[PDB]
């Protein structure tokens, strides 16, 4: 599909069977998706965005579901504003800038 | 064109008639540059992201060219690690995310 800016391109996500809504944000260089639980261990993460930094639980090979696309991939857990589906997953869908 | 998401997307703007590297940002709202002079009267403003939020003076009305391409539209100067070209810009120049 193609989705215009004048809104934000929030799309529907599916991970560990619940659907959740999150933006498609070519700024994030990863996947960070607010706090809840998920299989397997993590590893320490910290992310720095525009107001500073903060420390994040890294997931890896984490099976998610992006407007009917599957990835598989790395997904970074912690207090994020709003869930977001960074360049990691976006280039698993195909995902590109056109103008 | 047609940007893939492998890297950053980032890109040179002209703006003041000077000559900068930006971030092509979707999950951005505005348009926030660094520390910068600009023409005009300018409001105070809080934006917030990850990390938490930034003091930034908000300027209307700014003209600024994207690939070669002119937008005109609110650009707002703080303490920004990177040049953020949002949403506000990016529906000017016709940019829209595929897959
Ligand atoms: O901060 C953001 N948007 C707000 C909304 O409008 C303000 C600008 O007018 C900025 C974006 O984050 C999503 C969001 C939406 C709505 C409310 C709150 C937050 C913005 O695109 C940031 O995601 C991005 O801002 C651009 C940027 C890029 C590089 C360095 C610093 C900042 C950023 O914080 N990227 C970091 C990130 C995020 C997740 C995982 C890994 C990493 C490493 C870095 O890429």
């Amino acid at each position: 599909p193609q989705i215009t800016l004048w809104q934000r391109p929030l799309v529907t996500i599916k991970i560990g069977g619940q659907l959740k809504e999150a933006l498609l944000d070519t700024g994030a260089d990863d996947t960070v998706l607010e706090e809840m639980s998920l299989p397997g261990r993590w590893k320490p993460k910290m992310i720095g965005g525009i107001g500073g930094f903060i420390k994040v639980r890294q997931y890896d090979q984490i099976l998610i579901e992006i407007c009917g696309h599957k990835a598989i991939g790395t997904v970074l857990v912690g207090p994020t504003p709003v869930n977001i589906i960074g360049r990691n997953l976006l280039t698993q869908i195909g995902c590109t800038l056109n103008f």
